[PDB]
């Protein structure tokens, strides 16, 4: 009936809602580092190629490794500059846009858990209407329903409540008066009439919204009404415009999982800054034919495809450094290497040994 408390298929939905909001900012931190993590281990196969090359100077084998070197460099590159100008504002957004919907929301299902008077009379009801549900840790009624922001460790969320299409439970509510109003309890936040609801000496000015303008509670003896999320568009200044917002923050997200942080699988002429690099230091002519890069290739790769490609880098992967420069008995074979910073420092060396050669 109108102008009584909450029924659980009322707020069950909110609840949903608010716990997968709250993993939001675990999507973002795991999303960030992996983008980092991707641009280190481009950055490591980079190392071990250019490492290659310096030992190996002066070869075929060598320029093979410098073309490599220069693909995967230019691939850390790309994904740090991604970070910069794409990743960092989507990751930022989506976790600003979630937990500022999640604590409206959250505010609002928190009065109604306090707003009661008894355990069969209060704005928060269970299933069928009988008892105030309570909380209990991090649950209400039996619902997960924390209403808090758990604490941030990088995580993996699976969209479910919140979709492609907006907000899968929040649906068109046809008969309102009878699934989401109790029969006898009683709630002053139902309505904003004086007998029953908010209003004190009359009722009040005009209808009010709630959770960020999912529900209307009108000013007359009615049951609320509620917008449909479920099949959101895109506008400006909407009442329910945070919802819209962290549907659309969360739509726009990639993961990092764009093309500058995933290696490349095409024939060795298409490969980032092959071809550039074949034709400015190699050919040393601008706008070379197909036929030139692919006959320039085979002379470093023993052909132009990914196999060829693949065959360089165990090549590369294969070669040990020497012993001094790692720790007693560790490994010392360039792919059981990893970590920017100590493959730097051996390129390092390996740079003034050509140096010295050069003396
Ligand atoms: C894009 O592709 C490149 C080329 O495949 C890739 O670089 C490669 O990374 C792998 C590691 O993921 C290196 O593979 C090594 O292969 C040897 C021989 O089988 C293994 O022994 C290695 O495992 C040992 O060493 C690891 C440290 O590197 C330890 O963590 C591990 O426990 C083992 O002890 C390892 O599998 C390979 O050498 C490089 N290749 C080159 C040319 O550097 C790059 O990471 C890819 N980029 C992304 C973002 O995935």
């Amino acid at each position: 009936a109108a102008e009584k408390g909450f029924k659980q298929a009322f707020w069950q939905p909110l609840c949903q809602v608010s716990e997968e909001l709250d993993d939001q900012p675990k999507g973002a931190l795991f999303t960030l580092q992996a983008a980092a993590s991707k641009i280190q281990k481009m950055r490591d196969a980079a190392l071990r190629a250019s490492i290659y090359a310096e030992i190996n100077h002066g070869t075929n084998r060598a320029k093979a490794a410098v073309i490599v070197a220069n693909h995967y460099a230019m691939k850390a590159d790309s994904g740090l500059e991604a970070l910069k100008q794409t990743l960092s504002s989507q990751e930022v957004t989506a976790t600003a846009t979630a937990s500022y919907l999640k604590g409206r929301i959250d505010e609002y299902l928190n009065l109604l858990l306090q707003t009661k008077e008894s355990g069969t009379s209060g704005c928060m009801m269970d299933t069928s209407g009988t008892n105030t549900v309570t909380k209990a840790g991090g649950t209400i009624g039996g619902v997960p329903c924390k209403l808090q922001l758990s604490p941030i460790q990088p995580k993996r969320p699976a969209a479910t409540y919140l979709g492609k299409a907006g907000y899968v439970g929040l649906t068109r509510q046809a008969d309102a008066a009878n699934n989401f109003h109790a029969a006898a309890a009683e709630c002053r936040l139902a309505s904003g009439h004086n007998t029953n609801g908010l209003g004190k000496s009359g009722q009040l000015s005009a209808a009010v919204t709630m959770a960020a303008g999912y529900v209307t509670v009108a000013n007359s003896q009615t049951a609320v009404t509620v917008q449909a999320l479920d099949a959101l568009q895109e506008a400006s200044g909407a009442a329910h415009q945070p919802w819209i917002d962290a549907w659309k923050a969360k739509k726009a997200l990639t993961g990092a999982e764009t093309a500058e942080f995933r290696n490349e699988t095409a024939g060795i002429a298409g490969k980032t800054g092959v071809t550039k690099l074949v034709e400015e230091a190699l050919l040393k002519k601008k706008d070379s034919e197909a036929s030139e890069i692919q006959t320039e290739l085979k002379k470093y790769f023993s052909g132009h495809e990914n196999e060829q490609w693949t065959a360089i880098e165990k090549l590369i992967s294969e070669q040990p450094v020497a012993q001094n420069l790692v720790g007693d008995n560790q490994p010392t074979k360039l792919g059981e290497l990893e970590g920017n910073a100590k493959l730097t420092t051996i390129l390092a060396y390996y740079r003034m040994e050509t140096a010295g050669k050069f003396e």
